[PDB]
């Protein structure tokens, strides 16, 4: 089997992407944030504290004839940005772009943190990291990909995120018309539960490539590109007036600037992030200070190849017995 679904930016900055997901019988369609950096499929629901719901579409398990309470199971997750959610668990039928999993754990939120409430466009998350990170207790549950894998034509999914435009998540096949040149594959460590890999280096604008190993995660659920302070300093040094602002919480730059591109290495291959992809707009409405899309990972504890990097590529998440990651230009 295969599936194919369009993923759409939630706003004009590409802060996140939502993908429609069918849950239950009859289908209830929710728009979920596909997150290769976590491993829980959770949704706003009829059980979510009413004051914490503000415009989201909810899943109502009592209206699904295929929903079954997973007795005794709870979940609770905290994300790197400080947000969180928790609740109980149903199993139900879940379909993405024509690909159906029966008995998928659907984690129903009883509580969500303010950042989730405040984002009316995201109805939940669909985790696509390794199932070892799943938070369901006392019996850990598998991700949608994990459950689907055996049935897929090939045990893979791909992320093709758009810049200020829709893109695609495919399951079970590689669309050879969706990228240019070849896909370069690189080793993955699953030891931390992530799609963790090592970039071979970077360049800033038309500058020379610096060969250096950068270990990080391919994370569709993180907006920006978080890299070591040395790398980030070298980038922003090429932008007149750019500076790190402790009060804003990262590098900012004059909105009048033209940003240089940023290149990252995948083996001997190179992915070029255009300068425009690194502009996250005014820090506050009407400001002439703009927020940068490349930020330091110092104090996160891990480098994160978030949407800013991933949307510059066609990305293969290869879930073969030894997982790998593939990157192509597009
Ligand atoms: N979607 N990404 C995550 O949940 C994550 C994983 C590891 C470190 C930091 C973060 Cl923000």
């Amino acid at each position: 089997s295969t599936g194919s679904a369009t993923t759409t930016p939630i706003d004009s900055l590409d802060d996140a992407y939502i993908t429609p997901v069918q849950i239950g019988t009859p289908a209830q369609t929710l728009n979920l944030d596909f997150d290769t950096g976590s491993s829980d499929l959770w949704v706003f629901s009829s059980e979510t504290t009413a004051s914490e719901v503000d415009g989201q579409t909810i899943y109502t398990p009592s209206k699904s004839t295929t929903a079954k309470l997973l007795s005794g199971a709870t979940w609770s997750i905290s994300y790197g940005d400080g947000s969180s959610s928790s609740g109980d668990v149903y199993t139900d039928t879940v379909s993405v772009g024509g690909l159906t999993v029966t008995g998928q754990a659907v984690e129903s939120a009883k509580k969500v943190s303010s950042s989730f409430t405040e984002d009316s466009t995201i109805d939940g998350l669909l985790g696509l990291a390794f199932s070892t990170l799943n938070t369901v207790s006392p019996t850990q549950q598998k991700t949608f990909f994990d459950n689907a894998k055996a049935s897929l034509d090939s045990p893979v999914f791909t992320a093709d995120l758009g810049y200020h435009a829709p893109g695609t998540y495919n399951f079970g096949f590689i669309d050879t018309t969706a990228y240019t040149g070849s896909i370069t594959y690189t080793a993955v460590s699953t030891k931390q539960g992530f799609w963790e890999w090592t970039s071979t280096g970077y360049a800033v604008g038309s500058g020379t490539f610096k060969s250096t190993s950068i270990d990080g995660i391919a994370d569709t659920g993180t907006t920006l590109l978080y890299l070591p302070a040395t790398v980030v300093s070298a980038y922003w040094a090429q932008v007149s007036g750019a500076k790190s602002s402790s009060s804003v919480g990262g590098y900012v730059f004059p909105c009048s600037a033209t940003l240089p591109s940023f290149t990252f290495g995948v083996g001997s291959a190179r992915i070029v992030i255009p300068g425009d992809y690194i502009d996250f707009g005014p820090i506050s409405t009407g400001s002439s200070s703009c927020f940068g899309g490349i930020q330091s990972s110092a104090g996160i504890g891990i480098n994160i190849f978030g949407d800013v990097a991933l949307k510059a590529a066609f990305v293969v998440f290869n879930g073969a017995t030894t997982p790998t990651l593939g990157f192509a230009s597009k």
